[PDB]
């Protein structure tokens, strides 16, 4: 099922929805690769996150242009770290509009990265405010709380089985939290369960550093989260 193109990977998890995988080698961590999603939406495309570098985020968009051939209409990136918003200049540079949550804004100057156009801002139940997300569609965005990162965000999308935990949840089957160097060790726990109970009825649950899984993988990283609060 897995359908490469170029450095990249792509799989279709549902009808309307793909799943982008980029590769990059970490020094003291082998080849990591990355996931993101692509939705459908009627007559343009949504993207969920973009790839390690330019160069693979512009192969992703070559991408679309090839299988879907819709504009891509908006773009939305989980939290400020490279294998999220390592292509925004690729997405400027096509005239995509880019939606990041305002911390993940002004944090991408700090870690040497291309802040998104627009700002996200969320209500006081974590989910996004319609004022700053226009026309998203399927697309629901929801802020679990501190976790893997401070400006974290999920989405989910409508119609569809899929929620995407990004760089949150971890697969049921990991053995650690994967980078833990920007994370909250209190409150990751209750943010990976604020996000399963944001998207109860999404039983594909995908991530970025796994292939998607179950339900599982919420509890699986909440259980992780429970001990890594209690250590701290
Ligand atoms: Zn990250
Ligand atoms: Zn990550």
């Amino acid at each position: 099922s897995d359908q490469r193109f170029g450095d990249l990977v792509f799989r279709q998890l549902a009808p309307n929805v793909w799943q982008h995988t980029s590769f990059m080698d970490v020094p003291g961590f082998g080849a990591v690769s990355s996931n993101g999603l692509i939705v459908k939406d009627g007559e343009r495309v949504l993207l969920v996150d973009t790839a390690w570098t330019d160069d693979q985020t512009s192969q992703i968009l070559n991408w679309i242009k090839q299988e879907i051939n819709l504009p891509v209409a908006l773009a939305v990136v989980t939290h400020a770290h490279q294998d999220k918003m390592g292509g925004m200049g690729a997405l400027h540079a096509e005239a995509i509009p880019t939606y990041a949550n305002a911390l993940s804004n002004q944090l991408a100057p700090q870690e040497g990265m291309t802040a998104a156009q627009h700002s996200l801002t969320f209500a006081a139940n974590g989910w996004v405010d319609p004022a700053t997300a226009p026309n998203f569609g399927p697309l629901r965005v929801f802020y679990p709380g501190p976790g893997h990162t401070s400006d974290n965000i999920t989405v989910g999308i409508d119609g569809t089985d899929i929620a995407f935990g990004g760089c949150l949840i971890k697969d049921s089957k990991a053995k650690s939290l994967g980078n833990l160097g920007d994370a909250d060790t209190e409150r990751y726990a209750a943010s990976a369960r604020a996000f399963g109970a944001a998207f109860p009825k999404a039983n594909t649950i995908a991530m970025s550093h796994s292939a998607p899984d179950s339900r599982a993988a919420i509890t699986h990283t909440a259980r992780m989260a429970d001990k890594l609060r209690l250590e701290r």
